[PDB]
């Protein structure tokens, strides 16, 4: 069946999430590690990431179908899926537990 | 244009665009201006208007809300609370030309 999303308090996030968790476990990127506990749930939005946090890149495949804006880059940081400004490593949307094992 | 200003939307957007081009779901006139005014989040869609279903194919795509329902409104892929008729989300031009 369809998804239960519950309320419909923030339907944009729900959709977002389906179609990247759709996107990474069709494409095998699963199973990814969290970030260490005291970073995990802290990412800010409009702040850039926390130094030695590494941001991985997402294959070609993937790019493909999520939304291109000049100037960043969409990137896996633990176990989320993070648009990130080039250069400054501005945190700009983050869609958490795209990666997350099965 | 194309700055991330409301990125969830812009994938919203995306998704249901291209489950509307992959089922040939297309060619649905907008509202026109008069009544497009009155289409709204927290409205209750204008009585007037038709509704039209979200045919299975694509409805088994988006996500499901106890108590709402998805509908075709002009070219908007519209959430509706059932009870009430209030327009809940609104995802803009979906199944325009």
């Amino acid at each position: 069946h369809r998804k239960n999303g519950g309320k419909p308090d923030h339907v944009e996030s729900d959709i977002s999430y389906a179609v990247a968790r759709q996107l990474a476990v069709n494409l095998g990127l699963t199973g990814y590690q969290s970030l260490p506990p005291g970073i995990a749930k802290n990412l800010a939005r409009g702040k850039p990431l926390p130094p030695g946090i590494a941001k991985k890149t997402v294959p070609a495949s993937m790019l493909g179908q999520l939304p291109y804006y000049p100037g960043y880059e969409w990137k896996i940081v633990g176990d989320n899926l993070v648009l990130i400004a080039l250069s400054t490593a501005v945190v700009t949307a983050i869609i958490n537990g795209v990666f997350d094992l099965e």
